[PDB]
């Protein structure tokens, strides 16, 4: 068992005060909190440990290369991929989809071909294919949704064809809270030739991810949404597919030689893709926030944020007028509107009581524009959040509701 | 006046023993460490701050926004921008340096026009340009070098013609410490209607720097060299370039749309090149290293650093068979080798006695192959370094030319 008390206790920000009143912070799905164990890690890396990274001479930048490639070696265990030089060190979700679409997909996906994304995909997996299907004047093919906020599986089979080169999908919906069967659609990708790029940004905390289980060929997640620092993600690709990509951000440390007449070559993967100075102060606070996680357990924690989901949608039935969109088993988010009011109102007054949650579209346009409203109020669930705080919320909509009705 | 031994005091790693003996870090042109003012601005952040900063609804995130604006602002004013609108965050000068080569290269730079770099350039500022030459074909010509490792003008006028869309150069070389005549090669440079771009890397902080009197059109500097946090950079651009370079990295809160049926439109600059979540502990963390170098004032760091320059070339005079390489007036960095002994051993012998210098290339090949050596051994000496290590750096020369001589 775990104890969201004892949990709560490792977190600063969560004893902080809003307009007077205690936070309830309903938006890790936005980013997490960080614990004193996160915090503590990277500032004491920059106090005791600091030096550049580039297999230096002298003890602290030796020590230092050896930390960073420590954290790799961890976040490969941490999703179960086979070796550690399958992990890309990026700035985040966004730069890693970002990586593949232009090292991976300019060289794969020539002027008549098709990727497939899903209708329910953050921008951050929506536009780098957007850009790519223009350069090499390709199409991009989407799977649409169900009201009730899965995927409309029974079209597959009008979008995989011969030229499918990628599916890029979501693992779990930053505003719907669905969670993809992706193992099932892997195989089915794979029967065409297609690699899979799964979109793990809210994934990753939930509960535990296994990439050799799944096959994916592309994984990506953020650092700062499972509880560590920003300023840093996770790519993972397959040794095979990774060791033939070429490069894309270039300078020092990516090369293996420059000259001014002979030209430019570049070191073995995953070093080629990491140009420059890496974030070591994040690449370190990332290596805690997973050691912080595994401590916990992701089953655990799983447990225990299913168990406040549940309460959650069980206590919301009580507010009138309450809209919910997506599945009965959503994971972390809830999305909602309350009758006829924005949202940015919605969301103003839930703040007004101290309760942080997220208005807006959710860089989720095109999820949005299905469900034909221009905002939804989201509250995430995390494992750090509380019985209390969910009936927080909804006596703060009930307030809302008879205030503004 | 200035006093090292109270700066001193502010860097917590400057207490640190290496090999048993007292660390002497002269490594300050690879990384600078970072004083407790801006190590605490950061973790005070993530303790009672932290949020998404996507000018989101609730208190936290308004807030979070609004300080990463003032860094903003507060950098602007460092190096005399004259709008905050200028400046782009960016992960490090050679994300920045990459972000300009492919935004404003792909666009103005066309077949058969050429751009200029120096021969003294880092891998930062040449393999984009080599990459670009690349894609539009078009020529990347080079300003060689005189041997006390200063740029021979008189060949400008071969280089530049009416084709000439681009020089990029650096402000102060990271191995020879030579400063060049940024201003006046600024003046030639728009005489053609070329633009510069100048690598700010080395210089930023040793002596006030002021764009708006270079005139220069990009200028790029990282935050972990200005005893900042790692994983932050700065790009200033001239507004009226800013506002039409096409966009880069696409996702997240630089789009303004993003349809599935009618495209994608972006959002204005600068925040159309910040793609995804910013790294918002850094930019906190570098807005408090500006704020603690200006606090002790870059003409009296200038002035110190100056003097232990002036002391250490001195000194040095004093080892046998010592090959120095750069000018007399060089700022920051020592580049030397011993003898005929390999830079690797001589820096290994350094670290033996608690010295860390540099060797290796630097990220700098074609200025080592114009000096027909593979490599050097590097010394930075910056705000925090004392005569006494100036001494110890002396006397284990003398110590390893008698052993190995
Ligand atoms: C499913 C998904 N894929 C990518 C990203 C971008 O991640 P990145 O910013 O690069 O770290 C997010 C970000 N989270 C958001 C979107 S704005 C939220 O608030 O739900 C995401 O949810
Ligand atoms: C002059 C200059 N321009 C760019 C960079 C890259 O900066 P970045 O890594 O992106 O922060 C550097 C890095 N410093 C080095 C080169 S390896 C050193 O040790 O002298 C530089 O000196
Ligand atoms: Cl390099
Ligand atoms: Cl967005």
């Amino acid at each position: 068992i775990f104890s969201v008390d004892k949990v709560r206790a490792d977190f600063p920000v969560l004893s902080r005060e809003v307009n007077g009143l205690p936070l309830a912070y309903l938006d890790s799905a936005a980013s997490a909190q960080k614990p004193s164990q996160v915090i503590d890690a990277e500032a004491e890396f920059y106090r005791h440990g600091y030096a550049a990274v580039h297999r230096g001479i002298h003890t602290l930048s030796a020590q230092a290369t050896e930390k960073m490639e420590n954290v790799r070696k961890r976040a490969s265990l941490f999703i179960n991929a086979r070796s550690a030089e399958e992990l890309v060190f990026v700035r985040g979700t966004t730069e890693g989809i970002n990586l593949v679409a232009n090292s991976w997909g300019n060289s794969n996906v020539r002027a008549g071909d098709n990727i497939i994304i899903s209708q329910m995909e953050a921008h951050a997996n929506i536009v780098p294919w957007q850009m790519l299907c223009a350069r090499v004047g390709a199409e991009l093919r989407v799977i649409p949704l169900n009201p009730d906020g899965t995927l409309q599986l029974e079209t597959l089979p009008t979008l995989f064809d011969e030229k499918t080169r990628l599916l890029a999908i979501t693992h779990v919906s930053n505003v719907l809270g669905t969670e993809n069967p992706l193992a099932e659609m892997i195989t089915l990708a794979h029967q065409h030739g297609a690699k899979v790029l799964v979109d793990g940004a809210q994934a990753v905390m939930h509960h535990p991810v296994d990439v050799q289980a799944l096959d994916c060929d592309f994984y990506v997640f953020s650092g700062h949404k499972l509880y560590g620092p920003t300023g840093i993600g996770i790519l993972y690709v397959k040794e095979a597919l990774l060791q033939e990509m070429p490069p894309w951000e270039g300078g020092g440390s990516m090369i293996a030689t420059v000259s001014l007449s002979e030209g430019t070559t570049w070191t073995k993967a995953p070093w080629r893709f990491e140009a420059g100075t890496p974030n070591t102060g994040g690449i370190i606070g990332l290596g805690a926030a997973l050691e912080y996680v595994s401590a916990l357990g992701l089953n655990n924690i799983a447990e225990y944020e299913q168990n406040l989901m549940h309460y959650a949608l069980s206590q919301l039935e009580s507010v009138p007028d309450l809209t919910l969109y997506g599945p009965q088993n959503r994971l972390g988010v809830i999305a909602f509107n309350l009758g006829k009011h924005h949202a940015y109102d919605v969301g103003s007054f839930l703040d007004n009581y101290g309760i942080a949650v997220r208005t807006g579209h959710h860089c989720a346009m095109p999820l949005m524009a299905y469900y034909n409203v221009p905002a939804m109020c989201r509250a995430s669930l995390a494992m750090y959040n509380t019985h209390e705080e969910v009936d927080r919320l909804v006596t703060g909509l009930q307030r809302i509701h008879r205030l503004l009705g």
